[PDB]
């Protein structure tokens, strides 16, 4: 079945790698937050400079940290409600949780390193995880059984790819005009790669999801549908994996042409969005989370 | 159980851009000469080659990844399988292994790594001068010697001393084999006077003992599981009869010392002249990224986990 989570198109490493995966452990220890969060964001990152290229590192091992800890609907709006205020630019008073002040500091060191406008977008796809996750945790509490359709729509903002890709940019030394980044193919490619990264994460975590009594999970919500064994709804969720695949390569060709210097820096966004499809993959086959 | 901390070097790895790509191609040369049997896709036995010779062409790095996974394939059988107690099937196996690097062509019903290693054999010729064949061929003899002697200590239910395994250890790890192969990872060439000069046989003397002694640490629990004892943690315990963590604390006592003479021996080379000298700091640096790559990759490998 893991054999099935194949592309097109291949990856790329950062040379930097062990010494960046070693700063995230420093920095986690730091904050007071096997692991190898570096090694996915040397993967999806693997042109960046060593500066952003830990900023993206410390940022994926948040979101994992983030998604640990959280292992209660009140508690959650309360948290989700000051990491917006600092993520906009409030200062982590006494009292914070150490993942506040830890995203403070990636706040802080984005801010450096991006314009306004930038920080902006990250921050509103950030937002959109949270309302994600708090979507997520209230059908866990209340036992709601969302269809695939449903599951697949908020999938896309739970998982918090669109934040990770907001990082191409940075780590590319890219800028696209409003017209360029919110053109309909362009938010198409963005959409496909973002299903194939939470379909083949999916697949590779559906175990560690069931013994953990959740089914937010593309293959656990594919079996309760279609009300069939867990072989086929694997075979189901691999799928609509391939197909979203057939899709990201068939739109790559549909990007228009606006000129030379926007069309340059979008081949090298879409060339982005390749390497964290291919780092998602190759990272998540080895990693310990889900053996 | 966690040693990152007590494993400093004060000089940093680097990998391969290519690090995945060449594994899915060892798996394949592996799949293709019949290597695999029985969680083939978490070896990652190209992402050690990647981080070792992190500057190579991609056709040099995956002879190099290659021969890293016909190392593991091999030592798999001797550490863990019935021909490791079997001194007289493994002179059999070595013999043919010996024909083989001098160019001997496998017979109909040679084993698959005898195939898997003339394959090596002939790429590598491709790549080098029958100089370097030679030293390559010698330092694997070596390793097979080394392994011979580690079966007869197993077979007699022997341990030997710290200063006898230490000694046999810079052998039968078949480090000196990989090191060959950073000259051609590098593209350099040192005259006979530079390559023997004692001063650069003490550091390769010392990145050996450091790999070693760093994969003994990381590495003793599944060796204990075998029954095996050739390693610095396992010999040091049975030598001074001590607790298993001291045993370990000795372990990474020599491990940090031989760190410290590396480096302090890295400002001993003599100047020879200006290319030798620039080909001798690119091989000490491939000495450098290949301690790097043992720990980096063995931290994280699920070769060491429990
Ligand atoms: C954890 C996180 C939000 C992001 C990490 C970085 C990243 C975008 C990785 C891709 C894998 C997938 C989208 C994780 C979603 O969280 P999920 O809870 O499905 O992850 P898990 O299967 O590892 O528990
Ligand atoms: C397998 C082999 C001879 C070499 C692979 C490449 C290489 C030079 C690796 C460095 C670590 C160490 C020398 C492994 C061999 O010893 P050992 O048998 O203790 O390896 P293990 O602890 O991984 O089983
Ligand atoms: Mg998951
Ligand atoms: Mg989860
Ligand atoms: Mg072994
Ligand atoms: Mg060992």
């Amino acid at each position: 079945y893991r054999a099935r989570l194949v592309y097109p198109f291949s990856g790329a490493i950062s040379p930097h790698a062990d010494i960046v995966d070693q700063a995230t452990l420093a920095w986690a220890a730091m904050f007071g937050l096997r692991l190898q969060y570096g090694l996915l964001a040397a993967r999806a990152y693997p042109r960046a400079d060593r500066e952003m290229l830990q900023i993206a590192a410390d940022w994926i091992a948040w979101l994992f940290f983030m998604d640990d800890q959280c292992d209660d609907l009140q508690r959650m709006i309360a948290l989700h409600e000051r990491f917006l205020a600092i993520l906009d630019g409030a200062t982590p008073e006494a009292h914070d949780c150490a993942l506040t002040y830890a995203l403070a500091d990636l706040r802080r060191r984005l801010a450096l390193r991006a314009p306004d406008n930038w920080l902006r977008r990250f921050s509103e796809h950030v937002r959109l995880y949270f309302t994600a996750n708090r979507w997520e945790t209230v059908n866990r509490q209340r036992g709601a059984t969302p269809n695939v359709a449903t599951y697949c729509a908020a999938r896309l903002f739970s998982g918090a790819v669109y934040a990770c890709f907001d990082l191409i940019e940075l780590a590319e030394q890219i800028e696209l005009p409003f017209y360029a980044r919110h053109h309909s193919i362009v938010q198409q490619l963005e959409q496909a790669a973002n299903n194939i990264i939470c379909w083949c994460n999916d697949v590779l975590s559906y175990p560690k999801e069931m013994q953990h009594g959740d089914r937010h999970n593309l293959v656990l919500v594919i079996q309760g549908e279609h009300q069939c064994s867990l072989p086929e709804a694997i075979d189901r969720a691999l799928d609509l994996h391939a197909r979203e695949v057939a899709t990201f390569v068939r739109k790559r060709t549909c990007v228009p042409y606006f000129d030379a210097a926007v069309n340059t820096a979008l081949e090298k966004y879409v060339t982005g969005l390749q390497f964290w499809i291919c780092a998602n993959r190759d990272w998540s086959l080895t990693a310990t989370r889900y053996a």
